[PDB]
């Protein structure tokens, strides 16, 4: 079902000096749950009960996001993909995942878990994937009426869309949700971003990191080597696209149709899609980890 209500209350744990806050719910071997930009935990929170007694349920809050600790100080420099790695790196080998991980990922959550999943995987039971950064892209990966958006985030103009007008959660988050959110779900996205600022540069520093045109070489190099995994790897994986869907024109979407051992399903949405079809999204799932957990 919808609801503004979190799944579970949060725990910390510090890492590198700072902490890290997260949602574990249950026991068994995990099926971990990483949102994106610019969300939290709470994204998964409709999605999370339907797995209940598949195993042990966690959604980490990134770096700087959700109820996890901001990065002081902070400027043009922080939260790079390699500093979200560092620490989620970190967080995930404190919490003693075991050998049968089960991956949910998306959007930037997804750039995470697929390098993590290569580097890691003789641990990865199964990967199930909605709005992946599956591999480098070029500016014509992106619709027209998108881009001018992505190029200004990506350009000077983005310190004043973002950290002043803070337009990653109160534009474009419902923007690319069909349903219009309550105050009370806007109320908690909003939460880690209400200082004007640099409590915001998480939110900046995920678009000027998405691999484009060859920039930043280091995270077009990192997708390159998951994709070619990917491509090649027997873990099962479970593509969840969506419809209408949005951001793309439909070349990522043919890359990851090659992956193998893979089933697809379609559901409702634009891009935060977890909030269009969380239960036809946890059903997927939960099927998805019963046939791996027999
Ligand atoms: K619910």
């Amino acid at each position: 079902s919808l609801g503004a209500k979190p799944f579970g209350e949060k725990k910390f744990i510090e890492i590198k000096g700072r902490r890290m806050a997260y949602i574990d719910e249950g026991t068994g071997d995990p099926i971990l749950f990483q949102h994106g930009n610019p969300t939290s935990s709470y994204l998964w929170r409709n999605i999370m009960p339907h797995c209940a007694g598949l195993g042990r349920l966690i959604a980490c809050d990134l770096i700087g996001m959700g109820d996890s600790d901001k990065l002081d100080p902070s400027g043009p420099e922080r939260y790079a993909y390699a500093e979200h790695r560092d620490y989620l790196d970190a967080l995930w080998e404190a919490l003693d995942l075991g050998d049968r991980v089960v991956l949910v990922v998306h959007d930037w959550g997804s750039a995470l878990g697929f390098d993590w999943a290569r580097r890691h995987r003789e641990r990865v039971q199964g990967i199930a994937y909605m709005e992946a950064i599956a591999m480098p892209i070029e500016w014509a990966d992106f619709p027209e009426q998108d881009r001018d958006l992505f190029q200004a985030f990506r350009s000077q103009a983005g310190e004043e869309l973002v950290l002043q007008d803070n337009v990653f959660v109160e534009q474009v988050l419902p923007g690319l949700i069909l349903r219009p959110l309550s105050e009370a779900e806007m109320a908690a996205y909003r939460e880690p971003f209400l200082a004007a600022g640099e409590a915001r540069r998480p939110t900046l520093s995920w678009p000027r990191q998405i691999p484009i045109a060859g920039t930043p070489a280091d995270v077009v190099a990192i997708a390159r080597d998951y994709a070619g995994w990917l491509s090649e790897s027997p873990i099962p994986k479970l593509f969840i696209n969506a419809e209408p869907g949005a951001l793309t024109t439909g070349r990522m979407r043919d890359f990851c149709r090659t992956w193998p051992n893979q089933t697809e399903i379609t559901v409702a949405g634009a891009f935060f899609i977890q909030e269009d079809s969380p239960d036809e999204i946890g059903a997927a799932i939960a099927a998805f980890v019963r046939r791996l957990r027999p």
